[PDB]
């Protein structure tokens, strides 16, 4: 895109999107998951471009030119993101994550605190601890002999039987340059995050300062999954959710207008106190 930059962040050259829009805060900080980059957000960036400053960091070894890097996890993703924000002179921001980018978002909320990061939106992020199929996928990602098979199994799940042209392009073309260095790492980091924090829901509830967080998701589509979101929301005044009804696990791509209205809602709320 026109908006793509690169800067040195501690030891690493990281790319990032910044539309440099001069306007009222908060900045919208779109956070990628593992082994993809800002390209996942291109449609969402267009929905928001005009009214908001939009920043998208890419993680170590991530970007248009993936590279091998030393092992790191979500704690480092958080430090990386804040340093980029510091370099840009961004104070207040609304973080928005995709899938396991949520580990970065929640830890970012903790580290940045409620004045800098008063709310967050998490998109399509498995709220319960891994079921057998996903646990199996993580096991495959970690295997140097079966990692690609692992990614293919996830692509099947994420597409959910749909010939969704834009999401297919993202998975098959826009993730194609990522190798075992990333996918193995993602398997280890995500597996460790669940192991260490229990679940995304446990981690959020354990925040020192709880804050408005909304989970917007299209998948999984089963009633049992909606129920754990409804139950969590019943218990925690600060949590909400919305089932977006898109075909794939990538609503930022396949229902960008819907993702956008939820983001605008939270940004509008922040602007009113
Ligand atoms: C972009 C992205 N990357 C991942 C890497 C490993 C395991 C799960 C994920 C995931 O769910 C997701 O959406
Ligand atoms: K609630």
């Amino acid at each position: 895109d026109t908006y793509l930059h690169e800067t040195l962040v501690f030891d690493n050259k990281l790319s990032y999107i910044d539309n440099q829009r001069d306007t009222d805060g908060p900045a919208i900080l779109l956070l990628p998951g593992w082994c993809h980059d800002h390209r996942v957000y291109k449609y969402l960036i267009q929905e928001l471009d005009a009214d908001f400053r939009v920043i998208v960091p890419n993680w170590r070894g991530h970007g248009l030119s993936p590279s091998e890097v030393p092992d790191f996890g979500y704690q480092e993703q958080v430090k990386d993101a804040l340093e980029i924000l510091d370099q840009l002179g961004v104070e207040t921001f609304l973080p928005v994550s995709h899938s396991h980018g949520g580990w970065v978002l929640v830890e970012l909320l903790e580290q940045a605190g409620p004045e800098r990061a008063p709310r967050g939106i998490i998109m399509d992020w498995l709220m319960w601890a891994p079921k057998p199929d996903f646990a199996k996928s993580l096991t495959l990602l970690k295997d140097p002999e079966r990692w690609r098979e692992g990614t293919h199994g996830l692509f099947d799940v994420w597409l959910d039987g749909h010939d969704e042209k834009r999401v297919r392009h993202h998975l098959l073309e826009e993730m194609a340059d990522y190798g075992y260095d990333c996918w193995g790492r993602s398997g280890r980091v995500i597996e460790d995050a669940y192991g260490r924090n229990g679940s995304p829901m446990q981690m959020m509830a354990n925040l020192t300062k709880t804050r408005p967080i909304r989970h917007i998701f299209s998948q999984p589509t089963e009633p049992e999954y909606e129920k754990i979101n409804s139950d969590f929301a019943e218990q925690h005044p600060w949590f909400s959710y919305a089932k977006l009804g898109g075909p794939t696990a990538f609503p930022a791509i396949d229902v960008p207008d819907r993702a956008a209205v939820h983001i605008r809602e939270f940004a509008t709320a922040i602007r009113q106190g």
